[PDB]
């Protein structure tokens, strides 16, 4: 099955555009990284950086995910992230969500050998 840190890699990263282009980002992102598929899932970031950029945040600021684990990791430096969120009207299966652009730092889990990425944790 598909690994933690595959998961990661599709549910957030996108290194294929600076930043969201349109207020359809969202719609069409969830949907196109099969996170509409069974459930709308309510909210998602999605990280506009190269990948070893992000990977990279396992050896930056460690700080206590929010469920209380101890791996997770604060970027030094902000990122262009976009942040989805279900609108009102959002219902399965015509999920839909707002498009927010932000500049912010990222919080992430890591785990394995390489230690990458396997959870989202923030955008602070």
């Amino acid at each position: 099955k598909e690994t933690a840190a595959a998961k990661f890699e599709r549910q957030h990263m996108d290194s294929s555009t600076s930043a969201a282009s349109s207020s359809n980002y969202c719609n069409q992102m969830m949907k196109s990284r099969n996170l509409t598929k069974d459930r709308c899932k309510p909210v998602n970031t999605f990280v506009h950086e190269s990948l070893a950029d992000v990977q990279a945040v396992c050896s930056q600021k460690n700080v206590a995910c929010k469920n209380g684990q101890t791996n997770c990791y604060q970027s030094y430096s902000t990122m262009s992230i976009t942040d989805c969120r279900e609108t009102g009207s959002s219902k399965y299966p015509n999920c839909a969500y707002k498009t927010t652009q932000a500049n912010k730092h990222i919080i992430v889990a890591c785990e394995g050998n390489p230690y990458v990425p396997v959870h989202f944790d923030a955008s602070v």
